[PDB]
């Protein structure tokens, strides 16, 4: 089964404490080694991680767990891939490099970057594909909240996607998604990701 860089766990101990919960029983349940959060270049089970997110959200009545966890994460979780992204010429170049090398983060993640004459914007379409996992709802929300942070870092603190799209129906509060994503959010769609206009895409880093 696929690994993911264990930077994707940054904040889990802190958030779990914020919610009044002991993280250690969760880590052991999902076969995640307890210190791995803080071990650079370590990798963890992607299946374990996504199931742990779902259990943390469900058992703690925290529907926006994934969105909240992104507050401790952002571009730095991409480790070597962040170094490549920051050295691109334009925000597009940065995000497309992330897409090209996203397998370095986890082989289970696919980013499709496309634009078409027939439609507005550059679309960043994102998929988690891992045999045997439940639909990684919290995983997708964490991914997109991270993406929004990455847009602001690479694109300047005013930079926003035009839209975020999720396959699932809205779970958390309106306020939760607005705070994390900071734009139109569409739910229950055929694709997951975000779009950026060409003006922002071509902005120098
Ligand atoms: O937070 C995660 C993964 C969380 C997990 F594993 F649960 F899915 N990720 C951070 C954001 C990243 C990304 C970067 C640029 C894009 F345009 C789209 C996505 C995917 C991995």
């Amino acid at each position: 089964g696929s690994l993911i860089r264990a930077t994707n766990l940054w904040g889990y101990t802190d958030l779990m404490r914020e919610l009044g919960a002991d993280p250690l029983p969760f880590l052991r349940r999902f076969d995640i080694p307890p210190g791995i959060e803080h071990q650079e270049d370590a990798f963890m089970s992607l299946a374990g991680f996504v199931r742990m997110l779902e259990a943390s959200a469900a058992e703690l009545d925290c529907p926006d767990f994934g969105l909240r966890l992104a507050r401790w994460q952002g571009l730095g979780i991409l480790g070597p891939v962040a170094v490549i992204a920051r050295n691109a010429a334009t925000l597009f170049g940065g995000l497309e490099a992330i897409g090209r090398y996203l397998y370095v983060h986890s082989p289970a993640l696919t980013l499709t970057v496309s634009s078409t004459t027939a439609r507005s914007n550059v679309r960043f379409g994102y998929e988690v594909t891992e045999p045997g996992i439940p639909y990684p709802l919290q995983g997708y929300e964490l991914s997109m909240a991270n993406a929004a942070r990455m847009i602001r870092l690479l694109g300047g603190p005013q930079a926003r996607a035009r839209v975020f799209s999720f396959r699932h129906a809205q779970l958390g509060t309106d306020a939760a998604y607005r705070e994390a994503l900071g734009c139109t959010v569409r739910f229950g769609r055929t694709w997951c990701g975000f779009e950026v206009d060409h003006r922002l895409a071509g902005r120098p880093i």
